[PDB]
C-alpha cells in the first residue's frame, strides 16, 4: 500500500531542506534512494550513509549523518527502517559524539 512521509534533511548550515515521498516502500532506505537523495556504502551492520541531499559528511571532523523519526532516536540502519504511514523522518548532520 501507498505510505505518504515526510524526509527532512538539517544540514550542516541549518538549512533545512523537506521532501515528501507517496511511497510503497517497506524501509527507509529504498524511499530515500528512489529519488537519489543518499549515498551510502553497505556494510555489517546496515548502510552507512554519507551524503544526504549533496552534502557529504566531512570524517575527519567526525561528521556523521543520523536518522530520527519525529526527533527520537532510530536504532537501525536506513535499509532496516520500517516506513508506516504518516512518518516523519529526519536526516540530520552531527558532529563528534
Ligand atoms: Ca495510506
Ligand atoms: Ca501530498
Ligand atoms: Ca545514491
Ligand atoms: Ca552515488
Ligand atoms: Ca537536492
Ligand atoms: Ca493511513
Amino acid at each position: 500500500g501507498e505510505k505518504h512521509i515526510t524526509v527532512t534533511v538539517i544540514h550542516g548550515d541549518q538549512t533545512e531542506n523537506v521532501f515528501e515521498f507517496d511511497t510503497d516502500a517497506k524501509y527507509l532506505g529504498e524511499v530515500l534512494e528512489s529519488e537519489n537523495l543518499v549515498d551510502g556504502e553497505s556494510g555489517e551492520y546496515g548502510l552507512f550513509i554519507t551524503t544526504v541531499d549533496e552534502e557529504t559528511a566531512d570524517d575527519s571532523k567526525q561528521q556523521w549523518w543520523c536518522i530520527t523519526k519525529g526527533g527520537e532516536q532510530v536504532n537501525t540502519s536506513a535499509d532496516q527502517t520500517p516506513v508506516s504511514d504518516g512518518d516523519a523522518f529526519e536526516l540530520t548532520l552531527k558532529e563528534g559524539y
